[PDB]
């Protein structure tokens, strides 16, 4: 399955915006069938966002439990002599689908498309009830993990392990999609470099033939047959080989944007196209003032312009997958993306506070068999539909896991292994948590280079900045040693109100936050296996309630409505001084 | 504790030192001793402001985190006109630790650092000629202090001082410091007490100490009229039909005591405020009427000074007090500037006196990251530990014994009672404390996780004085579950100890500015929401008969994830703004009738 794209194949955009909404308290919703008839006591829902903050109700944005959206279409009358098939870009966590009394669809998974052809059910030119049930509870076996907690009256609340808020809902497109009879599923490119060569795999009903593009679309070169492979002669290009489906009557045409792509590790060097580079930018997050994770187009552009003026040229889909459209994006301009899944939070070690959680990390009580199957899922359906973007530079198999009890490597042998077996062309990573450090992890053995989320000065050095420098340092040169591996750290930043000044240079000021990422700066400059640096957090992002957290996450670099801290300016003049992917030296 | 008053203003006089600017240096090496820094001027100084915290004034992290030994200098002319007088030195509080050099005469020294300390200095002075003051100032906490601390030395031999209290280790002399001149006639030490029995009538027993001859006393009217008179260097009652001090009001008689010797006379008025208080079941009587109070615990921090005190500070603070409604208050964390406790005494505010005795207790710092395992031990809390413990109590009882708006001594704060030994430790404290004032209560006011079915010595005090946090700490976020713990918890402790239930501490962070539809944690609409459900739990239980809310104001804190800035739990910012919820309890606080429980 890869992305609808429009030529002599068709759509309508379902992202109207506002369906008929309803919370199911009392779970009533599949025993009454209300995908029969429409809504009782409903409301207007946006259907591109989240539907936590869109009501400003706190017992709409704490609940747990089954709701419901609506809507009706009518199906274009051009489409009569075709395949009708409804699909939905991102529904976080779960969702079932029924079309007009006929259930249709079912897909457990919060950040990746699920589709269906529905042409059976529907015929042009007339008007289908579109009923979804979204659920938004965390088990062991979901990705991400969770516990539902039911209370002495029967009310249930959920329990998580991860930083940021469990926003839900139809997050991303709707999307009513058609396709001339014959092509229906994927296709699969690999591209290579010589110090120029190409691979092609199309399924299909009939005769494939594709032909190589390039950007003033004048043919490059051009086969036909599954298989063989054409070769030629700050933001990247991006060829269009254009592949046609020749079979019954009707042909097909599908257009597939490929970008010269190449690179696997090589002793401590990150190399692309035979050479090194330097990550520089961000941990990202999908959040926003009032469309919680819901995608928009304004903010895309706006917080690339802001990436861009700062100066980074890279970043990491920070526990999730991203919507599709920021990797196009990423295409375009050249930007360098680690692609990681919803498999945050295997690891009961971080929670802090004065408050039973399970004893045996991993065991049946907790992360299982069934979970391990799951997260194979997860990182199937993502490998599956981000496997042609040249922007994908790196999967990402889980986000700071607690590799030190019994059972750790036993539970990730298997992934790393398989999904290296899933696309051999990008290297594999498993960002690592501060408490598992070099003396201790399990794990790190298994994946191409190691990436660190480290926090000295902030959750472990009190604030001293003096002794979180030394600290910070062994730790750099035990890893590389360890693993003689680059080393990318993917999480780096403290927490800052934008306002708070001190002449003290205190936690939690604005001086604070620059002192502090300058030296870790500082350190980088003097080890030689770093070679990428991701501040955490780009933006403010909101978290769920507790005494650490004044109003969300404040690590970010710049306010959650887009306003820069002094840290900005800071960034600005470092990542845009050095020059683009080479590493400041030390001095 | 060793006998001292306040200095007050009779026929016989003291000259204020407190001229701020002194001589200020940090002794990094400890070449002070050595060299006897007190011989000589101070070698690279810097002005300092007295009474203020070195740490803060000149805005540098480096001094802010300094731990060790600092030093203070300034010469003084003795007014020539004491010739024939009895010269004494009195600094009214030198945080932690100080010793004073009179130019080359050693002369004091103290470990307590919010309760004055003086002494006899006639014979190392003569009046006419100047001569310079040195003071050693130490702000290091050990086991044997109060509060205690663990001192820690890095690999090159810095000091960074680790305690176990929230509010931030601000040191320095933070009162007055001050040369008085009395008779050679002493009046050492004064003790009154009152009693009432239907507000028609009754006296006031006394005794006194008067180093140097015979005494006559007059209690004396507003109008200073006399209204009673004694002789004698104890006993000393007389019976009266007064107007009796009543918190809103706070009516002040003068007990002025004369001490006649053969040539020298000697006079001292003490004011007095006709009060009885005590507990009957579940019920806090001041003059024979149950109580309630209402108000704050407090700090002594602002914004440039730390804890020293300032009098318009005081001004301010006392009106916003008034104008929120708060009837009393309470010496949160250590005792306070004399000063606010005559404050009190004028204007009728009621005061629940605390000693320095927090961080007995490792349980409640929450973390990442060695503190010893046994808090009842011979390497932590031991028995010089205690000594100290009943040295402070001793001190600030012998300071603030005869004051009316001192209701209740607190001994210690939010001690862990899990741990044995806890028992062994507070019983004697309490028993002691006990002997050196019968005239009010006592309490030791209880951690959140000493619960009812957990704590060990609550048995052992008179008044149950409770720092709640449901909603906050634990139940984060959920006012639901909140109520419901908190009401059966309340409920509990009545059930266990049938006492009057004080909630000394309750009260959430809260940001300025932050505001939220969603009622959730740091946000202002949170913080009147929580509060405002703690006062229907407290409306609804019959043995509370007090409400504080934890903080006035926000003050500093030590660095760490869990303070952003401080602690926000303040009702107004530490620039004295009001939150939202300042109009909250304004509007209780002046809703119900004074001093009395709010009928639900
Ligand atoms: C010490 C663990 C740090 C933690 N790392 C994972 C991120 O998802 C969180 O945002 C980050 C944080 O605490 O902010
Ligand atoms: C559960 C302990 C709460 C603690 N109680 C003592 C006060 O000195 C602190 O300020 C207060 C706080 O943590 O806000």
């Amino acid at each position: 399955m890869l992305r609808p794209v429009e030529t002599p194949t068709r759509e309508i955009k379902k992202l109207d915006g506002l369906w008929a909404f309803s919370l199911d308290r009392e779970n009533c919703g599949i025993d009454q069938r209300w995908w029969e008839s429409a809504l009782q006591e409903s409301r207007a829902i946006a259907v591109p966002g989240s539907f936590n903050d869109q009501f400003a109700d706190a017992d709409i944005r704490n609940y747990a439990g089954n709701v419901w959206y609506q809507r009706e279409v009518f199906i274009p009358k051009g489409w009569a002599g075709q395949r009708i098939v409804l699909r939905f870009d991102a529904v976080t966590h779960y969702g079932k689908v029924w079309v007009n009394n006929q259930e249709v669809m079912e897909h457990q998974g919060g950040y990746t498309p699920f589709e269906a052809d529905v042409t059976p059910y529907v015929i042009a030119g007339k008007s289908v009830r579109i009923t979804v049930c979204v659920n938004n509870e965390l088990n062991w076996q979901t990705i991400p993990p969770g516990m539902v907690i039911t209370d002495e009256n029967g009310k249930k609340k959920q329990s998580y392990f991860h930083d940021f808020f469990n926003y839900a809902g139809i997050h991303r497109s709707v999307m009513l999609y058609t396709t001339p009879n014959t092509w229906v599923d994927d296709i699969t490119v690999v591209t290579h470099v010589a110090q120029a060569s190409v691979d092609w795999q199309v399924v299909a009903n009939g005769d494939v033939s594709v032909e190589l593009r390039d950007a003033d679309q004048q043919v490059v070169a051009t086969g036909q047959g599954t298989s063989g492979t054409l070769q030629v002669v700050g933001e990247g290009y991006l060829y269009e080989l254009c592949v046609t489906a020749k079979s019954q009557t009707e042909c097909d045409i599908y257009p597939l944007r490929v970008g010269i792509r190449s690179v696997a590790v090589k002793g401590e060097q990150f190399l692309i196209n035979h050479k090194p580079f330097y990550f520089t930018g961000f941990g990202r997050h999908e959040d926003a003032d009032l469309r919680g994770k819901g995608f928009d187009n304004v903010l895309m552009v706006h917080d690339h312009a802001l990436m861009d003026w700062i100066g980074a040229n890279s970043y990491r889909t920070s526990h999730y997958p991203y919507a599709e459209e920021m990797l196009d994006w990423a295409d375009e301009h050249g930007i360098v993306v680690i692609d990681e899944t919803a498999a945050v939070g295997f690891n009961l070690s971080l929670g802090i506070g004065f408050e039973n959680k399970p004893k045996e990390l991993y065991s049946e009580e907790a992360v299982n068999g069934e979970t391990q199957q799951a997260h194979l899922q997860a990182i199937k359906e993502l490998i599956a539909r981000d496997k042609n973007h040249p922007s994908v530079v790196m999967w990402s198999i889980a986000n700071e896991p607690d590799t030190r009890p019994q059972g750790a490597r036993e539970y990730f042998a298997p992934l790393a292994e398989a999904t290296r077996k899933l696309d051999p062309t990008r290297p594999i990573t498993c960002v690592n948590v501060m408490f598992c450090d070099a003396h201790t992890d399990t794990i790190s053995d298994l994946f191409d280079v190691l990436c660190l989320n480290r926090y000295y000065g902030w959750y472990v050095q009190s604030g001293d900045l003096e002794t979180a420098e030394k600290v910070l340092e062994k730790e750099l040169l035990a890893w590389q040693e360890k693993l003689h591996q680059p080393i990318i750290i993917t999480e780096y930043g403290v927490d800052t109100l934008a306002g708070l000044h001190s002449m003290y240079t205190d936690m939690w000021s604005e001086e604070y936050q620059c002192a502090w990422l300058d030296m870790y700066h500082r350190v980088f400059d003097r080890v030689s296996a770093v070679v990428g640096e991701q501040v955490w957090n780009f933006a403010d992002f909101a978290t769920s309630q507790g005494i650490l957290r004044v109003g969300g996450n404040k690590k970010g670099i710049f306010t959650r409505d887009r306003k820069p801290k002094s840290a900005a300016f800071l960034l600005q003049k470092r990542w845009t001084g050095m020059n683009f992917g080479e590493k400041p030296q030390q001095g």
